[PDB]
Parts: C-alpha cells; sequence; structure tokens
C-alpha cells in the first residue's frame, strides 16, 4: 500500500481558479480551465455532488486518476476526482492549525502554506495534510511511519476524520467546508 500512498501523496495537485462549468451530469463534470485545457472530473460520492450549473465558473484543487491526455486539436484532457468549489476568497490568506504526533510526541511544522480559499473539498485538505507530513515528517518515507490519522474539528464541534494507512475515502466524501470554521486539525503518524 505504501508505494500507492508515498505516490499519491509526495506528487502534486492540480490547482486551478476561475474555471468554467461546461457540463455537469451523471456523476461527472466537464470544465474548461483558463490554460484551455478540459477537466473531466468525477464525483463517486452520494454526499458530494456539485450543484455548479453550465457558464458557472468554479476552482479546481484536484488531482489525477489517470494520464492527462493531449488531443489534436492541442487541448489537454485531464482526469481528475473531486476538488470542485466556488470561487470564493478570503480577505487574506489564513494559517490553518494544524497539529502533528508521531509516535506520540508532538512535531512542529515546517511548510504549511497560508489558505486563500473560503471553501475547500475535504479530499483536497487531506492531501494538503498529508502531502505536508510526507515532506516533513516522512509519512510513508520510513517504516515506521506509515499510518495514523488526520481529524479536522470544525467550530460547532462536527468532525471529519481520515485513516493515513489508506487512500482518501473520496466515495463516501462530504461536501466541501469553510476553511475559516475549522477549529483544529490534527494528525498523528504511527
Amino acid at each position: 500500500n505504501i508505494k500507492d500512498l508515498l505516490d499519491w501523496y509526495s506528487s502534486g495537485s492540480d490547482t486551478f481558479t476561475n474555471s468554467e462549468v461546461l457540463d455537469n451530469s451523471l456523476g461527472s463534470m466537464r470544465i474548461k480551465n483558463t490554460d484551455g485545457s478540459i477537466s473531466l472530473i468525477i464525483f463517486p460520492s452520494p454526499y458530494y455532488s456539485p450543484a455548479f450549473t453550465k457558464g458557472e465558473k468554479v476552482d479546481l484543487n484536484t488531482k489525477r486518476i489517470k494520464k492527462s491526455q493531449h488531443t489534436s486539436e492541442g487541448t489537454w484532457i485531464h482526469f481528475q476526482i473531486s476538488g470542485v468549489t466556488n470561487t470564493e476568497k478570503l480577505p487574506t490568506p489564513i494559517e490553518l492549525p494544524l497539529k502533528v504526533k508521531v509516535h506520540g510526541k508532538d512535531s512542529p511544522l515546517k511548510y504549511w502554506p497560508k489558505f486563500d480559499k473560503k471553501q475547500l473539498a475535504i479530499s483536497t485538505l487531506d492531501f494538503k495534510i498529508r502531502h505536508q507530513l510526507t515532506q516533513t515528517h516522512g509519512l510513508y518515507r520510513s517504516s515506521d511511519k506509515t499510518g495514523g490519522y488526520w481529524k479536522i474539528t470544525m467550530n460547532d464541534g462536527s468532525t471529519y476524520q481520515s485513516d493515513l494507512s489508506k487512500k482518501f475515502e473520496y466515495n463516501t466524501e462530504k461536501p466541501p467546508i469553510n476553511i475559516d470554521e475549522i477549529k483544529t486539525i490534527e494528525a498523528e503518524i504511527n
């Protein structure tokens, strides 16, 4: 499972802002990005179905599930999953409270980016978190760091959790959350 996790999380993600919705139906979205590329994004979760209609603008913070294809028309087509949110941006980028424990002991962060989007898909948060964990805390880089979890507690107390030993559960993904409403984010590596 490690190679798969290391592969998925140490690599980057695609970020596109103000992409236009071409189509939204039957669990997938066809989106036109400002760089001219076309994104075909699937939404497998019955709990997360973007309601954006044709012509609406959206932001993408997503991962490719297949190799992008350069068409004969000179257009890149990306095959991504989830990560479609509105375009609202916070007045100024904010620091999300991420507390990390590795084998029981607190572990200070390094290179934890600020966030400027009002809403982010839970899967986006998941990859941002684990990416941080793999780059600075060695998650998936050594046999003593292949599991654990991350947990986001909202201000109203609701929580979101993800097992670090498994790939994110896109199939049950909940709707995007307002990050300015996140109380804490904690992650333990075991």
